[PDB]
Formats: C-alpha cells, structure tokens, sequence
C-alpha cells in the first residue's frame, strides 16, 4: 500500500459554517452584582483575552486555525429578570483601544452596541463585523489590532434582587457576509449612521411641571469635568458647518414596568417654561406597554426649515442659541407602586437625507448630557 | 441520563426556588429486547 | 386566606376507547407518564446541575 500524500485534502480553506451547535467558539459569563449604580462597568477586556481563556468548543480549534472567516459574529445574551423590577444593560464593541480609556456610554456605544432591558426582553442577540473596512477576518487579526468590549450598566436597579445574578453569552459565526461601513468625507450617502448617545431622561414620581429638552447641535462630543468626550461618528459630524436632514430616533425604557409615564415629544426652540399649551406643535405620544420596550420615532424634514449649526458654543445664553430643540414633556403623571423613578434612553440612530453644508474651522467645548 | 444544567443565574425578587416536573409521558418506536430475571431495589427520586 | 378549588364532571361527546397493553406484541408507541421527579434550583448557585437516569 503507497498513496500520494500530496493528493490529500489538507489545503481546505474553507470558512466555519453548518448549524449553531457547529459554528460556537466562545462564551463568558458575567457577574452582575446585586448593588450596582449606573455608570460603572461589568466588564471591559479585548477579545482575544477572553476568546481564548479555557473556551473548548465545537468550533474553537477550527475557529483558531483558519486564516479567513467570512461570516458576521452573532452574539446572543440571555438574564431575564421579572416585571416589579429593572435596569439597563449596554454592550458595546470596538475596533480598537488606546491607554486609560474612558468607560462611558457615549463613547463606546458609538460602533456596535446592544442596549436592553432585561425585566422586559428574555434573551437579547445582535450581529456585528469585526473588519469594518473588509470582508473578512481572524483570531490572530483581532489579537493584534486589539478589538475590545465591554460590558456596561447604564441605569441600576429599580427594585434590588435577592442576590448577584450572573448573565452569559455565546458567541457565534453567523450565516451573514461581512460587508464593510465606510464614512467618505467629500461624498457622504444619504444615510449617515451616527448611533448617538443622546442622554438619559429621569422624570421623579408626583412632579407636576417637568419638561426635559436637548439641543441638537450634536457636535463637538460630550461635556465633562475640563474635558471632552469624542467618537468618530461625531467627529465625521463636526467637520461640517451646518447639517440637514430628517432625524431618527429610538426611546428605549431603563426603569421598571411598573412605572408607567406617557411622554410628549416635539421639536421646539430656545428656552421654554412649560405652557400648557405647547402640544399645538406636530408631536408623538409615547405611552409603553409592559411587553414593548424600544420605540423607533422619526421626525421628518417638514419640521425644519433650514439647516442649522452642528456646533454651538457652551458659553452663550439661551436667547443667543439658534438650534432646534427635542422636547419631552410629561402629558400626566407619573404613577408607579414602587419609590423608583421613570427613566428614558434616547439615541439618535441616523440621518436619513443628509446634507452638509459648510466647513466647520471648529468650537472648543461641548455641554453636558443628561 | 439526562442532564439539565443551568444557563445562567437564577433571578428573582421573592424567596422561592425555581421547580421543575419532568415526565417522561411516551416513548415512540419502542423496541424491547430479551426478558428481564430481575433486580431488587429501586434508586429515589430527585 | 385558604383557599375553595371546585370541579364539576360532564359526560363529553367522546366515544370510549380501550387502552390495552399486550405483552407479546407491544405497539410503537408505549404510553408511560412516568413521574420522573422534581427539581429544584435555588437562587444565587452558581454551579448545579441536575441528573436524572434512564
């Protein structure tokens, strides 16, 4: 007996694929401590430090041993958690990593983030590209480029469980291509993905006349204590002078469902002292269930008229501001059981038809969220 | 045998503990094969 | 407070059909409902896993 060695199919390059039990290389489990505030961090590492750490799968070995994989990571996170309590758990992928980052919402959910409650979703997945300029990756390529993640508590409990829970998630390789998200500067498209951590709304239990606004000269990052806070979508932003578009916002809800609000939203101008009659303006009611816990709103183009500024200086007054405003204000009271609060997430997803106009020589400062 | 494991952590804001009845109700396709002399003595449950 | 559960029985339109198991010939379905047992996961363990032989 004599074959050719040279015959043999050990040259497959071929990606992982097949089913979710066969496409599995990771998974990590969290502990999610019972006395948590909002802010602080679960978990922030790089992938490969924790992709690698006594993960033993049916596609771990294949998954460390191929030089090109051409599907999208799908990431599946399971807590659930019942309906007289609450919070907000936020987990965020990057590309890339420097020293002594800053672990904020704003900064890190800028590229791919997954944001839920768990008191009303059961289990949460979503799918990201590791390459965003390619169509194609590898173990040893998000070893060296350092991809991080982190794992972030953006509103603590409403109600304090028993005691620390523990949420885990697996990583998979999904039946999806990986296409690339490329931001050109001189020819934009006419959707811009921005994904904008717009801030945290707390109406307070047995408030009569409260009435929370954000500006929407987004530009120029985030306030902090003789700082700022930056990402790319909001540095590609801040290169123009004026911007246009119709904006799309999501309103995701980080209390308990026992706290039941029904919100206003409408697009104002300036400094407002709370008439009641200011729903003459074209706005939304949002009112939610206990099932529903993410509403996508869209406000169209007809609601301005002009373009306007993508960055205002902080250090002028409220008459001196030109920008548009998103107000949300309380149609009645905010009524719960429970001595928690009602808090609202608003992101500002994209611009659809988005025009720039100008060059922006650039302000230095940016105001505070929230 | 079969094994159930948990997932993750078990959440909850009473005291409790999470119960679970399993019943084995049908067995399809049966085959049974030889005669059984027998053995005394049974294992408890749960 | 303690509780009343009542029940009350009806005559279904359900013809009656018989349930025989035959030693020799056995069909391909057995029917068993076989209590196999409880189990019970408490909170805040971290590591537990539960078997049950067949």
């Amino acid at each position: 007996m004599d074959v050719d060695l040279f015959k043999l199919s050990l040259d497959d390059t071929s990606s992982v694929k097949g089913s979710l039990l066969d496409t599995r290389f990771a998974q990590v489990r969290v502990v999610i401590p019972k006395a948590m505030a909002g802010g602080n961090e679960l978990l922030n590492s790089n992938l490969y430090d924790i992709l690698v750490v006594d993960n033993n799968f049916r596609a771990a070995a294949a998954l460390a041993h191929t030089h090109i994989i051409e599907g999208q990571i799908k990431c599946v996170c399971t807590i659930n958690l019942p309906e007289n309590t609450g919070c907000c758990l936020a987990l965020c992928v990057n590309s890339s990593n420097r020293g002594q980052f800053s672990t904020d919402i704003y900064t890190i959910g800028s590229q791919d983030r997954m944001l839920w409650n768990p008191a009303c979703s059961k289990n949460s997945t979503f799918t990201f590209n590791p390459n965003p300029c390619g169509t194609g990756w590898s173990l040893e390529f998000l070893r060296r480029t350092k991809f991080h993640i982190s794992v972030v508590c953006v509103s603590g409990w409403s109600a304090q469980p028993q005691t620390d829970l523990v949420m885990t998630m697996d990583f998979f390789v999904a039946n999806v291509p990986c296409v690339p998200r490329i931001y050109n500067l001189g020819s934009p498209g006419q959707t811009l993905w921005l994904n904008r951590w717009m801030g945290k709304l707390s109406f307070g239990q047995g408030v009569s006349n409260d009435i929370k606004s954000m500006p929407l000269a987004i530009g120029g990052g985030a306030g902090a204590k003789d700082s700022i806070l930056m990402n790319m979508t909001n540095a590609y932003l801040s290169l123009w002078r004026y911007f246009h578009g119709d904006l799309v916002f999501e309103v995701n809800k980080m209390s308990s469902p026992y706290i039941k609000s029904t919100v206003t939203f409408f697009i104002g101008f300036g400094g407002v002292s709370f008439q009641p009659e200011l729903e003459d303006f074209p706005n939304k009611l949002v009112q939610f269930s206990e099932v529903q816990e993410k509403i996508e709103l869209k406000f169209t183009r007809a609601e301005f008229l002009t373009a306007w500024s993508t960055q205002v200086d902080p250090a002028a007054q409220l008459a001196n501001d030109g920008c548009p405003y998103l107000y949300a204000m309380v149609h009645d009271s905010t009524a719960s059981t429970i001595v928690g609060d009602f808090n609202l997430g608003v992101t500002l997803t994209r611009i659809e038809n988005f025009a720039g106009i100008g060059c922006n020589p650039g302000i230095q400062g940016a105001r505070l969220l929230g």
